[PDB]
């Protein structure tokens, strides 16, 4: 037994091994655009990725992570709702078996084909492990994907997936520029939440961009050829690796735009 996204180990089961699954600050949520409030005190998001150093891409059995060197302030998120400096450590995606589902956050109940998560940790806590013991330890930039024209800056990711088909496989993945995954606008919604995977820790300032990026059908098709399983095990396609919306409870979603 291990947590996953199948019928017997999927999101409705996670609370048995991770009781915080039923906590007060869980993610993702539905973003109700008519309840989120414009906050004029929010600052523009500051994305400083010019010196980003990607290292490796890893199939971890539930998604693929592109990992970055976080030993210095090489790729950081500042501003927006944040106080201080958050260092990029990895990004990954969530996607569906079909174009009509795949995102974790929803917008007025709309599900996008996929969702990108760029995970950052607050440098005042020194490392990622200590950051995930804090309520302001992490900032995750979430970006929706819709199917349309291809995303050129995603193609290098797509093209290496054949080399990390199964759980535990990794490949060198240097000189990848995450700026090629951003939309034009950096307007966003923000709310306090959690990791959307076990251990579901409630450490995240979520910053979800309003504007989706467009990726081609072929690009997301290649995501769906990955495997949850390890090599030599029965093939289980890596699809529908998203957690559904959780109760908002006593939280407010703020908008950077009106
Ligand atoms: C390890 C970590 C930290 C923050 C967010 C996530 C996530 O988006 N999981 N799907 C994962
Ligand atoms: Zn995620």
């Amino acid at each position: 037994h291990h947590w996953g996204y199948g019928k017997h180990n999927g999101p409705e089961h996670w609370h048995k091994d991770f009781p915080i699954a039923k906590g007060e600050r869980q993610s993702p949520v539905d973003i109700d655009t008519h309840t989120a409030k414009y906050d004029p005190s929010l600052k523009p998001l500051s994305v400083s990725y010019d010196q980003a150093t990607s290292l490796r891409i890893l199939n971890n059995g539930h998604a693929f992570n592109v990992e970055f060197d976080d030993s210095q302030d090489k790729a950081v998120l500042k501003g927006g709702p944040l106080d201080g400096t958050y260092r990029l450590i990895q990004f990954h995606f969530h996607w569906g078996s079909l174009d009509g589902q795949g995102s974790e956050h929803t917008v007025d109940k709309k599900k996008y084909a996929a969702e990108l998560h760029l995970v950052h940790w607050n440098t005042k806590y020194g490392d990622f492990g200590k950051a995930v013991q804090q309520p302001d330890g992490l900032a995750v930039l979430g970006i929706f994907l819709k199917v349309g024209s291809a995303k050129p800056g995603l193609q290098k990711v797509v093209d290496v997936l054949d080399s990390i088909k199964t759980k535990g496989k990794s490949a060198d993945f240097t000189n990848f520029d995450p700026r090629g995954l951003l939309p034009e606008s950096l307007d966003y919604w923000t709310y306090p939440g959690s990791l959307t995977t076990p251990p579901l820790l409630e450490c995240v300032t979520w910053i979800v961009l309003k504007e989706p990026i467009s990726v081609s059908s072929e690009q997301v098709l290649k995501f769906r050829k990955l495997n949850f399983n390890g090599e030599g095990e029965p093939e289980e396609l890596m699809v529908d690796n998203w957690r559904p919306a959780q109760p908002l409870k006593n939280r407010q979603i703020k908008a950077s735009f009106k």
